[PDB]
């Protein structure tokens, strides 16, 4: 992909966000900016230019299942990859997140090997 792909990092612990960011600073993404929840990353989102996000789902606000729904319906973005990151392991959840158009879902915690995977298993989908 292109490493000049703009990241949208969204969860609510920065300590979520930091391990995130540095992976894709490790895989050569450096135009990486964070939300700390669904309406921070709308926000963010509406100033464009965003290429790729990558999404908590348990977040005060706006949860990222509602993020990804809202993304998805949106004509302005309902193309944007959305990645789910998050701790919830259920398989109603992870029918509920694919359902609503994820891209891929990754099961937390998770190694890098795993995020790096799951990446460009969604890099190789789109033909980016
Ligand atoms: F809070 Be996230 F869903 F791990
Ligand atoms: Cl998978
Ligand atoms: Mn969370």
């Amino acid at each position: 992909a292109d490493k000049e792909l703009k990241f949208l990092v969204v969860d609510d612990q920065s300590t979520m966000r930091r391990i995130v960011r540095n992976l894709l600073k490790e895989l050569g993404f450096n135009n990486v900016e964070e939300a700390e929840d669904g309406v921070d990353a709308l926000n963010k989102l509406q100033a464009g230019g965003y290429g790729f996000v990558i999404s908590d789902w348990k977040m005060p606000n706006m949860d990222g299942l509602e993020l990804l729904k809202t993304i998805r319906a949106d004509g302005a973005m309902s193309a944007l990859p959305v990645l789910m990151v998050t701790a919830y392991a259920k398989k109603e959840n992870i029918i509920a997140a694919a359902q609503a158009g994820a891209s891929g879902y990754v099961v937390k915690p998770f190694t890098a090997a795993t995020l790096e995977e799951k990446l460009n298993k969604i890099f190789e989908k789109l033909g980016m």
